[PDB]
């Protein structure tokens, strides 16, 4: 890595401002470690996370690093350098143009709804990233729609590696609306992350986010529920801001969230299998 003055950092992304880049400032949104900012450095658009307890906050900038020193990949985010030396501790990333899945999904600051074709390469990257991950002995325990980022031709990258554990059962973390029954008893298992990215092809298919409180149900993967039933079908539930998506494709992705989203973690699938079931998808 490279090794950034606090000061340059502070520089370059206005002393930190706060409101919107569209108003005027840099704050691209909030994440993990809190608020994610723009900046320019060596001639390169970059992405800053200022990480502001002060002790458990050090534990997961450490693990960051960590997994992002070994863990280079195609479809996961890069960590360019980081920022001891002033009052809070920063990680700087190579500022990913299209942001996050989630805000593409919602079309946020006017951006144009993703393709049926755009929608299956990052479902593809987002399991090569998880792969990846699974082989190298990692589990995320946050994947969501939220952390999977889009480059300039609109790669899947998965980000976020503050709450991973390398490789058991009282510190449980995550967020609820993507988290595994056995997570949420507290289980460290890979097999959790199969869950969340079930969740997270839901979203793909649907445009909705996993979690809405104007909305029934307001869980996204109670819809699974709704379709076994009979009392939906998929079909109904297509994101309508879409012109290119066909029935088979869709119910095949479809499929591979429903293994996915098994309440017994041993019935669900494996990383490759998501994987090969997805290759078959565009074949
Ligand atoms: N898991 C996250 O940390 C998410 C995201 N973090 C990042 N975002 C971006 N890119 C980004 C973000 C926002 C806007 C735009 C943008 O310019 N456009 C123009 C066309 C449409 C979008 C680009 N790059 C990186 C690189 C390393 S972390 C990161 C932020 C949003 C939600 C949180 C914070």
């Amino acid at each position: 890595f490279h090794s950034f003055s606090f000061y340059e950092l502070k520089n370059v992304t206005n002393n930190f401002d706060e409101r919107p880049i569209s108003v005027g400032g840099n704050k691209m949104g909030e994440g993990g470690f809190g608020v994610v900012y723009k900046g320019y450095v060596n001639n390169t658009t970059v992405a800053v996370k200022k990480l502001a307890t002060t002790e458990e906050l050090k534990q997961q900038f450490d693990q960051e690093i960590k997994v992002m020193a070994k863990c280079q990949h195609e479809n996961l985010v890069e960590l360019l350098g980081f920022s001891s030396d002033g009052d809070d501790l920063c990680l700087v990333y190579v500022y990913m143009p299209n942001g996050s899945l989630l805000d593409r999904l919602s079309c946020l600051d006017g951006t144009p709804p993703l393709s049926w074709h755009m929608r299956c390469k990052i479902a593809q990257g987002a399991a090569n990233g998880i792969n990846f991950l699974h082989e190298n002995h990692h589990i995320h325990r946050d994947i969501k729609s939220a952390n999977i980022l889009l480059d300039e031709a609109f790669t899947a990258k998965i980000s976020d590696f503050g709450l991973a554990r390398a490789s058991v059962m009282s510190r449980i973390v995550g967020t609820t609306a993507y988290m595994a029954p056995e997570a949420l008893r507290g289980e460290i298992t890979p097999k959790s992350d199969i869950y969340s990215f079930g969740v997270v092809l839901l979203e793909i298919i649907t445009g909705l986010p996993a979690v809405d409180e104007h909305r029934e149900p307001q869980l996204l993967l109670d819809i699974k529920e709704e379709i076994e039933d009979e009392e939906k079908t998929i079909e109904d539930y297509i994101d309508k801001k879409m012109n290119d998506a066909d029935s088979t494709s869709v119910e095949a992705m479809y499929s591979v969230a429903s293994q996915c989203l098994h309440e017994k973690k041993n019935k669900r699938p494996d990383i490759k299998k998501v994987q090969q079931l997805l290759q078959e998808m565009t074949a």
